[PDB]
Protein backbone atom coordinates (compact mmCIF):
# COMPACT_ATOMS: atom_id res chain seq x y z
CA UNK A 1 0.00 0.00 0.00
CA UNK A 2 1.20 3.55 -0.84
CA UNK A 3 0.66 6.52 0.49
CA UNK A 4 -0.43 9.44 -1.90
CA UNK A 5 -0.39 13.00 -0.91
CA UNK A 6 -1.80 16.41 -2.78
CA UNK A 7 -2.00 19.83 -1.95
CA UNK A 8 -5.31 19.35 -4.41
CA UNK A 9 -6.95 16.83 -2.45
CA UNK A 10 -9.02 16.68 1.27
CA UNK A 11 -6.53 14.22 2.31
CA UNK A 12 -4.05 11.49 1.48
CA UNK A 13 -5.09 7.98 0.81
CA UNK A 14 -3.96 4.49 0.14
CA UNK A 15 -3.18 3.49 -3.11
CA UNK A 16 -2.96 -0.64 -3.41
CA UNK A 17 -0.25 -1.82 -5.82
CA UNK A 18 -3.08 -3.16 -7.90
CA UNK A 19 -5.28 0.06 -8.35
CA UNK A 20 -4.55 2.83 -10.59
CA UNK A 21 -4.25 6.05 -8.93
CA UNK A 22 -7.87 7.18 -10.13
CA UNK A 23 -9.31 4.19 -8.67
CA UNK A 24 -7.59 4.29 -5.50
CA UNK A 25 -8.53 7.75 -4.83
CA UNK A 26 -12.30 6.88 -5.68
CA UNK A 27 -12.32 4.51 -3.53
CA UNK A 28 -10.71 6.93 -1.05
CA UNK A 29 -14.02 8.61 -0.93
CA UNK A 30 -12.57 11.48 -2.78
CA UNK A 31 -13.76 13.95 -5.48
CA UNK A 32 -11.21 13.74 -8.25
CA UNK A 33 -11.44 14.84 -11.93
CA UNK A 34 -12.33 12.91 -14.74
CA UNK A 35 -14.61 11.57 -17.22
CA UNK A 36 -13.94 8.30 -19.07
CA UNK A 37 -11.55 6.03 -16.80
CA UNK A 38 -10.15 4.58 -19.80
CA UNK A 39 -7.14 7.12 -21.20
CA UNK A 40 -9.01 9.37 -23.63
CA UNK A 41 -10.71 12.55 -22.00
CA UNK A 42 -7.31 13.69 -20.46
CA UNK A 43 -9.40 14.70 -17.32
CA UNK A 44 -7.84 12.93 -14.56
CA UNK A 45 -4.76 14.27 -15.43
CA UNK A 46 -1.80 14.70 -12.67
CA UNK A 47 1.94 16.16 -12.20
CA UNK A 48 4.15 13.69 -10.25
CA UNK A 49 5.85 16.08 -8.04
CA UNK A 50 8.02 13.03 -6.11
CA UNK A 51 7.83 9.15 -5.67
CA UNK A 52 7.77 6.71 -8.74
CA UNK A 53 5.05 5.64 -11.00
CA UNK A 54 3.92 2.85 -13.78
CA UNK A 55 2.72 4.01 -16.80
CA UNK A 56 -0.31 1.63 -18.06
CA UNK A 57 -0.39 3.07 -21.47
CA UNK A 58 2.21 5.88 -22.19
CA UNK A 59 0.15 5.82 -25.66
CA UNK A 60 -2.86 7.14 -24.20
CA UNK A 61 -4.41 9.78 -26.34
CA UNK A 62 -5.55 11.59 -23.54
CA UNK A 63 -2.02 13.05 -22.74
CA UNK A 64 -0.21 15.35 -25.27
CA UNK A 65 3.89 14.18 -25.94
CA UNK A 66 4.49 17.35 -24.47
CA UNK A 67 3.01 16.64 -21.22
CA UNK A 68 4.55 13.56 -20.70
CA UNK A 69 7.52 15.16 -20.79
CA UNK A 70 6.93 17.73 -18.01
CA UNK A 71 5.90 14.46 -15.65
CA UNK A 72 2.38 14.61 -16.29
CA UNK A 73 0.45 11.57 -16.11
CA UNK A 74 -3.03 10.08 -16.73
CA UNK A 75 -4.67 8.86 -13.20
CA UNK A 76 -6.66 6.45 -14.71
CA UNK A 77 -3.39 5.01 -16.35
CA UNK A 78 -0.85 5.22 -13.71
CA UNK A 79 0.14 2.74 -10.67
CA UNK A 80 2.31 4.12 -8.09
CA UNK A 81 5.65 2.22 -7.57
CA UNK A 82 6.50 4.31 -4.18
CA UNK A 83 5.24 6.63 -1.66
CA UNK A 84 3.59 9.67 -4.60
CA UNK A 85 3.10 12.94 -4.06
CA UNK A 86 1.32 14.63 -6.87
CA UNK A 87 -0.80 17.95 -8.45
CA UNK A 88 -3.88 17.40 -9.67
CA UNK A 89 -3.91 19.44 -12.47
CA UNK A 90 -8.16 20.09 -13.15
CA UNK A 91 -10.86 20.62 -11.23
CA UNK A 92 -13.44 18.18 -10.32
CA UNK A 93 -16.92 18.57 -11.82
CA UNK A 94 -18.94 16.14 -9.53
CA UNK A 95 -18.95 13.38 -7.54
CA UNK A 96 -20.58 10.02 -8.27
CA UNK A 97 -22.69 8.56 -5.37
CA UNK A 98 -21.60 4.86 -5.36
CA UNK A 99 -18.39 4.36 -5.70
CA UNK A 100 -16.33 2.15 -7.30
CA UNK A 101 -15.16 -1.79 -5.97
CA UNK A 102 -14.61 -5.13 -7.76
CA UNK A 103 -16.86 -7.45 -8.23
CA UNK A 104 -17.61 -11.01 -10.22
CA UNK A 105 -20.06 -11.76 -12.17
CA UNK A 106 -21.65 -14.82 -14.36
CA UNK A 107 -22.86 -14.33 -17.83
CA UNK A 108 -26.04 -15.34 -17.55
CA UNK A 109 -27.17 -14.64 -21.66
CA UNK A 110 -25.97 -13.49 -24.42
CA UNK A 111 -28.42 -12.33 -26.89
CA UNK A 112 -27.54 -10.87 -30.62
CA UNK A 113 -29.56 -7.65 -31.59
CA UNK A 114 -28.57 -7.18 -34.84
CA UNK A 115 -24.63 -9.00 -36.68
CA UNK A 116 -22.59 -6.49 -34.75
CA UNK A 117 -24.41 -5.60 -31.17
CA UNK A 118 -25.53 -8.00 -28.64
CA UNK A 119 -27.01 -7.46 -24.99
CA UNK A 120 -25.17 -9.67 -22.15
CA UNK A 121 -27.05 -9.88 -18.91
CA UNK A 122 -25.00 -10.59 -15.69
CA UNK A 123 -25.88 -11.23 -12.34
CA UNK A 124 -22.96 -10.63 -9.02
CA UNK A 125 -23.51 -12.16 -5.82
CA UNK A 126 -24.78 -8.78 -4.41
CA UNK A 127 -26.40 -6.07 -5.57
CA UNK A 128 -25.52 -4.38 -8.72
CA UNK A 129 -25.51 -0.32 -7.87
CA UNK A 130 -24.81 3.26 -9.97
CA UNK A 131 -26.85 5.84 -11.31
CA UNK A 132 -27.80 5.72 -14.92
CA UNK A 133 -25.55 6.79 -17.34
CA UNK A 134 -22.48 5.23 -15.87
CA UNK A 135 -20.03 2.28 -16.71
CA UNK A 136 -18.08 -0.91 -15.17
CA UNK A 137 -14.79 -1.90 -16.21
CA UNK A 138 -14.91 -5.65 -17.50
CA UNK A 139 -11.98 -7.60 -17.92
CA UNK A 140 -11.31 -10.42 -20.03
CA UNK A 141 -8.21 -12.09 -19.45
CA UNK A 142 -5.20 -11.65 -21.99
CA UNK A 143 -7.11 -9.18 -24.05
CA UNK A 144 -7.68 -6.04 -21.86
CA UNK A 145 -10.34 -4.01 -19.48
CA UNK A 146 -13.14 -2.32 -21.07
CA UNK A 147 -16.27 0.74 -20.14
CA UNK A 148 -19.10 -1.05 -20.92
CA UNK A 149 -22.41 1.12 -19.53
CA UNK A 150 -25.32 -0.33 -17.65
CA UNK A 151 -28.21 -0.74 -19.73
CA UNK A 152 -30.80 -1.83 -16.95
CA UNK A 153 -32.06 0.28 -14.29
CA UNK A 154 -30.89 -0.57 -11.04
CA UNK A 155 -32.21 -3.97 -9.93
CA UNK A 156 -31.05 -6.29 -7.87
CA UNK A 157 -28.08 -8.37 -8.69
CA UNK A 158 -28.60 -7.72 -12.31
CA UNK A 159 -26.34 -5.71 -14.93
CA UNK A 160 -27.54 -5.46 -18.62
CA UNK A 161 -24.64 -4.49 -21.28
CA UNK A 162 -25.27 -3.59 -24.54
CA UNK A 163 -22.23 -4.05 -26.55
CA UNK A 164 -21.29 -3.05 -30.04
CA UNK A 165 -18.57 -5.33 -32.04
CA UNK A 166 -15.69 -2.72 -33.07
CA UNK A 167 -13.92 -4.25 -35.78
CA UNK A 168 -10.58 -6.00 -35.10
CA UNK A 169 -11.12 -4.74 -31.30
CA UNK A 170 -10.08 -7.16 -28.75
CA UNK A 171 -12.33 -7.20 -25.92
CA UNK A 172 -15.75 -6.56 -28.07
CA UNK A 173 -15.26 -9.00 -30.42
CA UNK A 174 -14.37 -11.44 -27.58
CA UNK A 175 -17.24 -10.64 -25.66
CA UNK A 176 -19.43 -11.23 -28.89
CA UNK A 177 -17.80 -14.23 -30.39
CA UNK A 178 -16.73 -16.38 -27.02
CA UNK A 179 -18.67 -18.15 -24.63
CA UNK A 180 -17.20 -16.66 -21.14
CA UNK A 181 -19.16 -17.86 -18.08
CA UNK A 182 -17.94 -15.33 -15.54
CA UNK A 183 -16.55 -11.67 -15.73
CA UNK A 184 -14.89 -9.72 -13.27
CA UNK A 185 -16.07 -6.35 -12.88
CA UNK A 186 -14.77 -2.99 -11.19
CA UNK A 187 -17.73 -0.04 -11.18
CA UNK A 188 -19.23 2.09 -10.99
CA UNK A 189 -17.82 4.69 -12.52
CA UNK A 190 -18.93 8.16 -14.66
CA UNK A 191 -19.87 11.53 -13.46
CA UNK A 192 -22.47 11.55 -16.95
CA UNK A 193 -25.81 10.92 -15.29
CA UNK A 194 -29.69 10.93 -15.29
CA UNK A 195 -30.85 14.20 -13.73
CA UNK A 196 -34.21 15.48 -13.04
CA UNK A 197 -34.82 19.35 -11.99
CA UNK A 198 -35.91 22.51 -13.34
CA UNK A 199 -35.94 20.91 -17.28
CA UNK A 200 -38.54 21.43 -19.53
CA UNK A 201 -38.03 18.00 -20.93
CA UNK A 202 -35.37 15.36 -21.17
CA UNK A 203 -33.56 14.60 -25.17
CA UNK A 204 -31.17 11.76 -25.52
CA UNK A 205 -28.76 11.95 -28.79
CA UNK A 206 -26.77 8.70 -29.44
CA UNK A 207 -25.57 6.36 -32.16
CA UNK A 208 -24.26 2.74 -32.22
CA UNK A 209 -23.24 1.45 -28.92
CA UNK A 210 -23.69 4.64 -27.45
CA UNK A 211 -27.44 3.55 -27.10
CA UNK A 212 -26.96 1.24 -23.60
CA UNK A 213 -26.61 4.68 -21.40
CA UNK A 214 -29.63 5.81 -22.75
CA UNK A 215 -31.21 2.77 -22.13
CA UNK A 216 -30.50 2.74 -18.50
CA UNK A 217 -31.73 6.70 -18.28
CA UNK A 218 -34.85 6.34 -20.44
CA UNK A 219 -35.75 3.34 -18.75
CA UNK A 220 -35.30 4.77 -15.32
CA UNK A 221 -37.05 7.74 -16.26
CA UNK A 222 -40.43 5.48 -17.34
CA UNK A 223 -40.49 3.75 -14.43
CA UNK A 224 -40.10 6.32 -11.93
CA UNK A 225 -43.40 7.77 -13.41
CA UNK A 226 -41.31 11.09 -15.54
CA UNK A 227 -44.39 13.09 -17.03
CA UNK A 228 -42.14 15.54 -19.06
CA UNK A 229 -41.30 15.06 -23.11
CA UNK A 230 -38.58 12.02 -23.55
CA UNK A 231 -37.24 12.31 -27.29
CA UNK A 232 -34.38 9.98 -28.39
CA UNK A 233 -32.30 10.72 -31.18
CA UNK A 234 -31.03 7.46 -32.31
CA UNK A 235 -28.38 7.20 -35.55
CA UNK A 236 -26.72 4.24 -37.41
CA UNK A 237 -25.88 3.24 -40.41
CA UNK A 238 -27.21 -0.17 -39.67
CA UNK A 239 -30.74 -0.12 -40.35
CA UNK A 240 -30.83 -3.45 -37.99
CA UNK A 241 -29.83 -1.45 -34.73
CA UNK A 242 -32.04 0.70 -35.65
CA UNK A 243 -35.02 -1.45 -35.20
CA UNK A 244 -33.47 -3.07 -32.51
CA UNK A 245 -33.68 0.35 -30.97
CA UNK A 246 -37.21 0.07 -31.00
CA UNK A 247 -37.48 -2.83 -28.78
CA UNK A 248 -34.46 -1.53 -26.46
CA UNK A 249 -36.32 1.12 -25.13
CA UNK A 250 -39.75 0.44 -22.84
CA UNK A 251 -43.13 2.10 -23.88
CA UNK A 252 -44.54 5.27 -22.47
CA UNK A 253 -46.96 7.91 -23.99
CA UNK A 254 -44.27 10.83 -23.49
CA UNK A 255 -41.49 9.21 -24.93
CA UNK A 256 -40.80 9.36 -28.65
CA UNK A 257 -38.12 7.57 -30.44
CA UNK A 258 -36.51 9.51 -33.65
CA UNK A 259 -33.96 6.76 -35.49
CA UNK A 260 -32.15 8.23 -38.30
CA UNK A 261 -30.59 6.15 -40.60
CA UNK A 262 -27.13 6.52 -42.70
CA UNK A 263 -27.60 3.77 -44.60
CA UNK A 264 -26.89 3.45 -47.95
CA UNK A 265 -29.56 0.73 -48.91
CA UNK A 266 -33.00 1.36 -47.64
CA UNK A 267 -33.76 -1.96 -45.22
CA UNK A 268 -35.89 -3.10 -42.53
CA UNK A 269 -39.34 -2.13 -44.79
CA UNK A 270 -39.45 0.89 -42.30
CA UNK A 271 -38.46 4.26 -44.02
CA UNK A 272 -36.41 6.09 -41.59
CA UNK A 273 -35.05 10.18 -42.04
CA UNK A 274 -32.00 9.77 -43.56
CA UNK A 275 -28.80 11.03 -43.13
CA UNK A 276 -27.21 12.10 -39.34
CA UNK A 277 -28.58 12.73 -36.33
CA UNK A 278 -27.16 16.31 -36.02
CA UNK A 279 -29.03 16.80 -40.02
CA UNK A 280 -32.47 15.97 -38.25
CA UNK A 281 -31.89 17.72 -35.01
CA UNK A 282 -32.15 21.13 -35.62
CA UNK A 283 -36.42 20.72 -37.13
CA UNK A 284 -37.06 19.91 -33.70
CA UNK A 285 -34.67 22.76 -32.23
CA UNK A 286 -38.09 24.75 -31.28
CA UNK A 287 -39.83 22.38 -29.38
CA UNK A 288 -36.55 21.29 -27.16
CA UNK A 289 -36.39 25.33 -26.02
CA UNK A 290 -35.34 24.24 -22.03
CA UNK A 291 -34.23 20.99 -22.11
CA UNK A 292 -31.70 18.45 -20.39
CA UNK A 293 -29.35 17.55 -23.41
CA UNK A 294 -27.58 13.73 -22.55
CA UNK A 295 -25.33 13.04 -25.31
CA UNK A 296 -23.92 9.63 -25.88
CA UNK A 297 -21.42 7.63 -27.82
CA UNK A 298 -19.07 8.27 -30.80
CA UNK A 299 -16.94 11.22 -31.29
CA UNK A 300 -17.90 12.19 -34.85
CA UNK A 301 -21.62 12.56 -33.53
CA UNK A 302 -21.26 14.11 -30.24
CA UNK A 303 -18.70 16.53 -31.96
CA UNK A 304 -21.38 17.56 -34.52
CA UNK A 305 -24.58 18.01 -32.18
CA UNK A 306 -22.14 19.61 -29.61
CA UNK A 307 -21.50 22.39 -31.90
CA UNK A 308 -25.32 22.45 -33.21
CA UNK A 309 -26.51 22.61 -29.56
CA UNK A 310 -24.24 25.39 -28.15
CA UNK A 311 -22.34 27.21 -31.23
CA UNK A 312 -25.50 27.29 -33.80
CA UNK A 313 -28.28 27.33 -30.76
CA UNK A 314 -28.11 28.81 -27.40
CA UNK A 315 -27.80 26.23 -25.11
CA UNK A 316 -25.59 26.55 -21.77
CA UNK A 317 -22.69 24.12 -21.25
CA UNK A 318 -24.31 22.85 -17.87
CA UNK A 319 -27.25 21.88 -20.29
CA UNK A 320 -25.68 19.15 -22.01
CA UNK A 321 -24.34 16.01 -20.69
CA UNK A 322 -21.08 14.56 -22.22
CA UNK A 323 -20.75 10.82 -21.94
CA UNK A 324 -17.71 9.99 -24.74
CA UNK A 325 -16.46 6.73 -25.25
CA UNK A 326 -13.40 7.57 -27.46
C1 LIG B 1 -17.22 5.78 -20.51
C2 LIG B 1 -17.16 4.81 -21.65
C3 LIG B 1 -18.36 4.07 -21.74
C4 LIG B 1 -18.48 3.10 -22.74
N1 LIG B 1 -19.69 2.32 -22.86
C5 LIG B 1 -19.80 1.36 -23.91
C6 LIG B 1 -21.03 0.57 -24.05
O1 LIG B 1 -21.96 0.73 -23.27
N2 LIG B 1 -21.09 -0.37 -25.10
C7 LIG B 1 -19.97 -0.57 -26.01
O2 LIG B 1 -20.01 -1.36 -26.90
N3 LIG B 1 -18.77 0.20 -25.85
C8 LIG B 1 -18.69 1.15 -24.82
N4 LIG B 1 -17.52 1.88 -24.71
C9 LIG B 1 -16.40 1.62 -25.63
C10 LIG B 1 -15.63 0.40 -25.02
O3 LIG B 1 -15.07 0.71 -23.76
C11 LIG B 1 -14.49 -0.12 -25.94
O4 LIG B 1 -13.62 0.93 -26.24
C12 LIG B 1 -15.05 -0.75 -27.21
O5 LIG B 1 -15.79 -1.87 -26.89
C13 LIG B 1 -13.92 -1.20 -28.13
O6 LIG B 1 -12.91 -1.98 -27.38
P1 LIG B 1 -12.12 -3.11 -28.13
O7 LIG B 1 -11.21 -3.74 -27.19
O8 LIG B 1 -13.08 -4.07 -28.76
O9 LIG B 1 -11.37 -2.42 -29.27
P2 LIG B 1 -9.80 -1.97 -29.30
O10 LIG B 1 -9.60 -1.05 -30.55
O11 LIG B 1 -8.90 -3.18 -29.36
O12 LIG B 1 -9.54 -1.13 -27.99
C14 LIG B 1 -10.49 -0.06 -27.71
C15 LIG B 1 -9.72 1.26 -27.38
O13 LIG B 1 -8.89 1.03 -26.40
C16 LIG B 1 -7.45 1.49 -26.93
N5 LIG B 1 -6.39 0.84 -26.23
C17 LIG B 1 -5.29 0.25 -26.75
N6 LIG B 1 -4.55 -0.22 -25.71
C18 LIG B 1 -5.20 0.08 -24.55
C19 LIG B 1 -4.88 -0.16 -23.22
N7 LIG B 1 -3.76 -0.82 -22.62
N8 LIG B 1 -5.71 0.26 -22.26
C20 LIG B 1 -6.85 0.91 -22.58
N9 LIG B 1 -7.17 1.15 -23.89
C21 LIG B 1 -6.33 0.74 -24.86
C22 LIG B 1 -7.43 1.23 -28.18
O14 LIG B 1 -6.45 2.08 -28.89
C23 LIG B 1 -8.87 1.65 -28.59
O15 LIG B 1 -8.92 2.99 -28.82
C24 LIG B 1 -17.41 2.88 -23.62
C25 LIG B 1 -16.22 3.62 -23.53
C26 LIG B 1 -16.11 4.58 -22.52
C27 LIG B 1 -14.82 5.43 -22.33
S1 LIG C 1 -10.42 9.76 -16.95
FE1 LIG C 1 -8.29 9.45 -17.40
S2 LIG C 1 -8.11 10.02 -19.50
FE2 LIG C 1 -10.29 10.09 -19.13
NI1 LIG D 1 -3.33 9.36 7.33
NI1 LIG E 1 -12.80 11.00 3.01
NI1 LIG F 1 -28.17 4.75 -5.90
NI1 LIG G 1 -23.53 18.70 -40.98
Amino acid sequence: SFNIQSDDLLHHFEADSNDTLLSAALRAELVFPYECNSGGCGACKIELLEGEVSNLWPDAPGLAARELRKNRFLACQCKPLSDLKIKVINRAEGRASHPPKRFSTRVVSKRFLSDEMFELRLEAEQKVVFSPGQYFMVDVPELGTRAYSAANPVDGNTLTLIVKAVPNGKVSCALANETIETLQLDGPYGLSVLKTADETQSVFIAGGSGIAPMVSMVNTLIAQGYEKPITVFYGSRLEAELEAAETLFGWKENLKLINVSSSVVGNSESSYPTGYVHEIIPEYMEGLLGAEFYLCGPPQMINSVQKLLMIENKVPFEAIHFDRFF
